[PDB]
């Protein structure tokens, strides 16, 4: 019941308590773990608002005070009456915070209690939206220097009335099947890409072209905005030591902001909660750049090296795989848009690991997101034992708007 | 019920029903995920269910369930049982066991040819010296001039417990380790402790970089005894690089055989506490974890500063970038003198066969993606996009406490 986790590089062994406040289920039982695997009323709002709450109140040290039984009492009144609640401010930024502090996938939990909260909920239309957006953008984005941002919309009320930003991240580049049979521009976007053309977006069809934005205000039908690209901080490649690298044509956005994702504070449902931090390297070169479904890059670079590209175990992949990585971190760091490598990533996910263990009683850790997706072992979380809980306040996955919106 | 993996590179889905066959815990509940937890005697009443089990197991892969010898078969087994209160294995079923563990075995990558095993009965080794014996011919067989061939050598199943039979070797073939006064390693830091326990035993150690380090060999439950493996069947590999002419100055070589003999094996409820097995090396095995771990020889530093690569910031992917030059040196070397060696993109992609083989023939293949994943290059390969269900069929391999641990000296 209290549990042990060992870093086997270190041999430091941390204990872990807080698991046991975990409510929701995990996918594995005692026959079968599923820890690889990508996805797996009145009476139910007011115990989760009371749990909420209690840890609130406890966080601001004034638990079992009259406050915390004046607002568990005023809540209590408010569900009977309207089904619903409404967070005081301070509730919604504790919330938001604990919600990226429970992301057992996030590296960069460091930062956590950094996170600037933008609330949205007086928001009506989506060119509301589409403003608050671009504030959040500009915002978060502060000429290189990235800031973290989250802006929160309206809650879910009777789930007809849902906000949604329909893109998955509020900056991407759109994906075009070829008469050719081939994808011009990012292959993991055609079928949004199709959506927003479709609704009427005029598509450039090129490689990079940044995505529009497609906002729902209040179960309303979606509508097309085009971020200002003054807004849109972009960063040409180049390789520090390869000439040829810049003929590639490859660049990047500097801000990653996840938009289709759906935050749960005591019970209350954000649909629409689009955040924003900094990458981590390796999620442009490594995944963005050289998975095969993606940009698919591998091969082209291999080609512009020289290199021995006949047996696999020459290692041809591997070392144009290192080259991508370091061009994407020199690019950004010339250009001064915040970006962190993997090494420096992991030894803070250590740290703020420590930290939570010491301060807290643990942290929930998915093992096979947290490592990087190369050099697994020269970082210092391959080696550590993590365990894996959910937590509330949290963020979750919820179905892709088009296939749940009826017109 | 059916459960889907999907793998995300392809989008071919998978439907698996072999897991319904699944006993032993994993570790997991609903609650909380212990899938990266490097780890998460026995009566009459609990062995026949366990043999019935494995029995119906053996027949059904003959196409003889329920005939006379299948039905034949179980009695006998029960009356040994009843009156014995354990069970002999047949030869067949000894090596339909060994295999099968192989084939169950969810952290294993190179499962595509567990099928090739060539199993040594040593049920019948009574001494130290035995197993030796048994040992030696192993890896002489097992090494084969370079052509490395799968085996598996299996020494007497537990009786009472007081009786074992155990390798205290984690691999029969290992590199010795030394703390020195100062706090430095000499040689290999993962097995300081077991060399420790040699020197004490009587070894006379060469104090080097490489030193093979000698069998502790344990009969009958009686204290264990040492051997040196004659060198001639010691097969090594200086590692050099293709390009880099100053590689081979780092003074490195490994050994060509990775031989595990600390696990043990259950088949039917039967416990075989010394079962020595060995294939061949996918190279990360040596090239990223044994000679770039920080607590192991620990080479990124000295490789970094020959290549010159701007060691001042992480960023410039120094490590990342020494990392891929050793793993090409390993493979090269063991390539250039013709020794069996996989690399992780042919291992993985051979791997994803197997896996698909399995889930059509087989209806599953349980797969622990934190073990299966290479630790370097990751997402480049095929095994990192696929789901995969981890849980636990028998036969199996198990681990089992270092006997140091629980070992009754005799004096
Ligand atoms: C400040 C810099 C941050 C860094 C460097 C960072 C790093 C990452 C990385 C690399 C991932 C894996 C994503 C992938 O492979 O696709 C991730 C996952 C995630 N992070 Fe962060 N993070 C940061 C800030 C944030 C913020 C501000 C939030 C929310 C307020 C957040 C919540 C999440 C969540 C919810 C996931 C999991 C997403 C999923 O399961 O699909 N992180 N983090
Ligand atoms: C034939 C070539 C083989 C290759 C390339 C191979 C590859 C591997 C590798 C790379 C690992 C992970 C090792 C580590 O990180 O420590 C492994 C694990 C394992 N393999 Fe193999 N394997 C082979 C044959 C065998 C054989 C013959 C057996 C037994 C009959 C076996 C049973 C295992 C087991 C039980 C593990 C898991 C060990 C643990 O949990 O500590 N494999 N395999
Ligand atoms: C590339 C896709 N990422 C999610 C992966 C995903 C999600 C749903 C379904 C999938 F198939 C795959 C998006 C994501 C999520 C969280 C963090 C990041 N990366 C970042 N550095 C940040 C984004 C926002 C704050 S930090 C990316
Ligand atoms: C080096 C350590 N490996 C065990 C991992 C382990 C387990 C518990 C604690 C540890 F610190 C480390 C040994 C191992 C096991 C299985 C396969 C291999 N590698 C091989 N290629 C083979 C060995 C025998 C047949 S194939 C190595
Ligand atoms: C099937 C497997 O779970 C899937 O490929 C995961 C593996 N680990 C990951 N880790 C991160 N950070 N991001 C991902 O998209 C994935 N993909
Ligand atoms: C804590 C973590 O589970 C541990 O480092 C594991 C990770 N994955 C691994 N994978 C393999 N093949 N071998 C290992 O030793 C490990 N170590
Ligand atoms: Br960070
Ligand atoms: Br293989
Ligand atoms: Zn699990």
């Amino acid at each position: 019941r209290f549990l042990k986790v060992k870093n086997w590089e270190t041999d430091v062994v941390l204990t872990d308590t807080l698991h046991l406040k975990s409510t929701l289920e995990t996918g594995c039982t005692e026959h079968i773990c599923m820890g690889s695997i990508m996805l797996p009323t009145k009476d139910q709002l007011f115990p989760l608002a009371k749990e909420f709450l209690d840890q609130y109140y406890s966080s601001i040290k004034r638990f079992g005070s009259k406050a915390h039984m004046d607002r568990l009492e005023e809540v209590n009144k408010e569900i009977e009456s309207t089904s619903t609640y409404q967070l005081k401010d301070t509730e919604l930024i504790y919330g938001a915070k604990h919600a990226w502090r429970n992301a057992s996938r996030c590296v960069g939990r460091i930062q956590w209690s950094k996170l600037q909260v933008f609330d949205a909920r007086d928001c009506t239309t989506a060119h509301g939206m589409f403003n608050y957006i671009c504030n959040h953008v500009k915002y978060a984005t502060n000429k290189g220097n990235l800031r973290s941002a989250i802006t929160i919309f309206p809650q879910r009320t009777d789930g007809k009335h849902d906000f949604r930003v329909w893109n998955s991240q509020l900056i991407r580049y759109a994906g075009y099947k070829q008469p050719d049979g081939s994808t011009l521009g990012d292959p993991a976007n055609v079928q949004f890409t199709e959506i927003c053309i479709q609704q009427g977006w005029k598509a450039p069809r090129g490689r990079f072209d940044v995505l529009p934005l497609l906002l729902q205000a209040n179960g309303n039908d979606p509508e097309l905005f085009q971020i200002p690209p003054e807004l849109v901080l972009e960063v040409p490649i180049r390789h520090p030591k390869f000439d040829w690298f810049k003929d590639l044509g490859l660049k990047w956005y500097g801000l990653p902001a996840v938009s289709n994702m759906l935050l749960e504070i005591g019970g209350l449902e954000f649909s629409a909660c689009p955040f924003s931090g900094w990458y981590m390297g390796t999620e442009i070169g490594v995944r963005d750049y050289c998975d095969n479904s993606r940009y698919n890059i591998l091969e082209e670079v291999a080609k512009k090296m020289d290199l021995d590209m006949r047996k696999t175990s020459s290692l041809w992949k591997d070392q144009a795989l290192v080259e991508i990585n370091i061009a994407v971190l020199y690019s950004f760091q010339s250009d001064k848009v915040t970006i962190v490598d993997h090494h420096s990533a992991t030894e803070s996910f250590i740290k703020h690991m420590e930290n939570e263990y010491r301060c807290r009683g643990g942290c929930p850790a998915d093992w096979v997101w947290i490592v990087p997706p190369m050099s697994g072992s020269i970082t210092p979380v391959f080696h550590q034992e993590m365990l894996n809980y959910r937590l509330t306040p949290s963020f979750e996955y919820q179905p892709d708007p088009w296939n749940t919106h009826v017109w």
